């Protein structure tokens, strides 16, 4: 039901890892946080109560209230300075097009939230929010702005693609190679992501407002609820946490925090850093030889999952720079310099070691990988 979403055990979830996510944003930066960027999102196979919401609401202070008897969600209710022992962290909400479609009741629970955090009279250093969206309203209404209209756009924390639109807008320019430099996917990823969604009413083309949002990013967000998928086998995530961050790159000159965190265990939330998540996903599968070895036992198919993984390592690298070196060297050793590795791709899925060989000769030609024998160049470019 989608009226009793978040439910409280999302709520439970959305509180402890807001509070790790401020903790390990303290513990990197010395400073309290004043604004992340989050991205709300779904499949048909993700767990259902609504911790990408929650989470939000957490960090902005809210909380959702229910019907006790029948556990609908009716409001939500300021949670306020006295019951806070850190501050209110403005949060600017990318929505997938699944996320936009499905769950129109808790993008405008969030809005209605954000915007009543940010009508509060409360100190700046407590709520950022409010300092925020009471400043650019009063800089539109010095420029002419109806008060009404510029309490409207000043308020804009929700952004998304428009309707009949799925994705980030990133895959098509990525697999072309027709971007020059990061500032060509950030400006595809405001183009396709730049309308305004408020409570009750349709996408509004808002591009300058979610620039002023992302400006004041810093850091970035998304979240992981199951470990039957990871950030390298599906385009979830460099499409939202990455091309949120190239863009976030884009506009201020410095590349934010990315944190992708583990929700697969409600009870135990676990913040990470995309390099942290990276690194274990490379250790846990991409290069670990138990995974190698069962996809070997699936011919085609399983190829086709090796040249997908360096299709998404190369995108990491592109929209963030947060791909080691090591990470390239070693799926290059794992999957290219070990020869029954390389046989098996070549006799089961040719054009996936073809693919996989041009990705990664676009890695050293983007300066994301220099490998460590200078024999690997000329390997790869003969091999493709």
């Amino acid at each position: 039901d989608s009226r009793a979403v978040p439910t409280p055990a999302a709520w439970e979830l959305g509180k402890k890892s807001a509070e790790l996510l401020i903790t390990r944003y303290t513990q990197d930066h010395g400073e309290w946080p004043t604004s992340f960027g989050l991205t709300a999102w779904g499949t048909s196979n993700m767990r259902t109560g609504g911790d990408d919401i929650a989470q939000a609401l957490a960090l902005i202070g809210v909380q959702p209230v229910w019907d006790m008897a029948s556990r609908r969600v009716t409001g939500y209710e300021i949670v306020p300075p006295a019951k806070l022992a850190r501050p209110r962290v403005d949060v600017t909400l990318r929505i997938s097009g699944f996320f936009r479609d499905a769950f129109p009741e808790q993008i405008a629970l969030f809005d209605k939230a954000v915007r009543a955090v940010g009508a509060l009279d409360e100190d700046v250093e407590d709520n950022p929010i409010a300092a925020r969206m009471k400043a650019e309203q009063a800089r539109l209404v010095a420029g002419g702005a109806d008060p009404q209209t510029a309490e409207r756009r000043a308020g804009y924390r929700v952004f998304g693609s428009k309707p009949g639109a799925y994705g980030a807008g990133l895959q098509a320019l990525i697999d072309e190679n027709g971007w020059a430099g990061r500032n060509d996917l950030a400006e595809a990823w405001l183009v396709w992501g730049g309308y305004a969604y408020g409570a009750g009413e349709e996408g509004q083309a808002e591009r300058g407002l979610l620039e002023e949002r992302l400006r004041s990013v810093q850091a970035v967000v998304q979240n992981q609820d199951n470990r039957e998928h990871d950030l390298l086998d599906s385009d979830d995530y460099y499409q939202f946490e990455g091309g949120m961050a190239a863009t976030v790159e884009s506009l201020t000159g410095a590349m934010p925090s990315v944190y992708h965190n583990d929700h697969s265990r409600p009870e135990k939330p676990v913040i990470r850093a995309l390099e942290e998540e990276l690194s274990r996903v490379v250790r846990g599968r991409a290069a670990n030889p138990k995974w190698i070895a069962g996809v070997m036992r699936h011919g085609y198919k399983g190829a086709a999952e090796i040249a997908a993984t360096v299709d998404y390592l190369f995108a990491f690298a592109a929209t963030t720079g947060k791909v080691g070196n090591h990470h390239f060297e070693a799926v290059y050793q794992a999957y290219i310099a070990d020869r029954a590795v390389h046989d098996f791709m070549a006799e089961k899925n040719p054009a996936a070691l073809a693919e996989t060989a041009a990705k990664l000769n676009e890695a050293i030609e983007r300066g994301f990988w220099t490998p460590r024998s200078n024999s690997a160049r000329f390997e790869l470019e003969n091999l493709s």
